[PDB]
């Protein structure tokens, strides 16, 4: 199957003590991978960071980590590769706030702080109570200590209110497929048009795990029709070579992602800012 991919938590540990605490236990660290390939080739006891994504940690496949005391002590966080694409090309910095829109488990949210450094606010939603809970735990772990998180249905979340007046990026990751599909792609198409009426907004990710257009290129424009001229796609991490479909100007700006294209999951992300 896929390797494992772990993410350096940067609010509790480096990349440097990480790397060395797994050759005290007889790992051996390979640098950084120049290609899939070399993801694809490992194996025993060797490990290496990924060729693209900053902190990322990557291990054969038969190798588990949740027992580890680095993922105790929160230093580890077990994060799938294209996973950490949004928090990355959103790229928050340190003392902005951030709105994660559909937030739990929390993966992408301790990404954020990470980036944030702790620094700023992070009002994060989720309307599952179990995922919820699953989310503190995390956060928790992580060091996190910069979410405001509310149980509270994104679309009831006012763009007005005071409390979001400086919020300049948002991450959006909303449900997405495995047939329950017009319905999905309907919320996705409603948050993704309330996101863009965020006052102050100036740079949105929005991601799936879904391989289907109807969720992917197909919202992204039809949330661009909205206002047309007030946001456009912006052209995300050009040595990712798997891009979104070719169905509207400027759709190839979009990652996509695949087990066999980028050792992933099926993943799809677009990164729209400003104008
Ligand atoms: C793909 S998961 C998010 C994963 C999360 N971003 C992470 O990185 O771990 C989608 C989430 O959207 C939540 N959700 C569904 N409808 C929502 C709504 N109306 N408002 C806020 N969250 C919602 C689901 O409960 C689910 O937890």
């Amino acid at each position: 199957q896929l390797p494992r991919f772990v993410r350096v938590n940067t609010l509790k540990t480096c990349s440097d003590d990480v790397v060395d605490y797994f050759k005290r236990q007889g790992f051996s660290y390979q640098g950084r991978a120049s290609s899939l390939d070399d993801l694809r080739a490992l194996k025993g006891k060797h490990f290496l960071l990924d060729p693209l994504m900053p902190e990322l940690l990557v291990f054969p496949a038969q190798t588990d980590l949740h027992e580890h005391p680095l993922y105790r002590a929160g230093h580890l966080i077990l994060q799938d590769r294209a996973s950490c694409l949004p928090a990355m090309l959103l790229d928050p910095p340190p003392g902005s706030h951030v709105i994660d829109a559909c937030a739990a488990p929390g993966n992408k949210t301790s990404h954020l702080a990470a980036l944030l450094k702790n620094q700023g606010k992070i009002f994060a939603f989720d309307l599952d109570a179990k995922r919820l809970a699953s989310m503190a735990t995390l956060l928790a772990r992580a060091g996190v200590s910069c979410c405001e998180l509310a149980e509270e249905d994104f679309l009831a979340v006012s763009p007005s209110d005071p409390r979001y007046h400086e919020v300049h990026y948002i991450l959006l990751d909303p449900s997405c497929s495995g047939v329950r599909l017009h319905a999905l792609a309907g919320f996705q198409q409603r948050a993704l048009c309330h996101a863009l009426t965020f006052p102050s907004l100036q740079r949105l990710v929005y991601s799936t795990c879904s391989l289907c257009q109807e969720e992917n290129e197909d919202v992204v424009r039809d949330a661009l029709q909205q206002n047309p001229g007030a946001f456009r796609l912006a052209p995300a991490l050009p040595a990712w070579p798997h891009r979104g479909l070719s169905t509207f100007p400027g759709a190839e700006h979009c990652l996509r992602a695949s087990p066999e294209t980028t050792l992933s999951s099926g993943f799809f992300v677009a990164v729209i800012e400003r104008v």
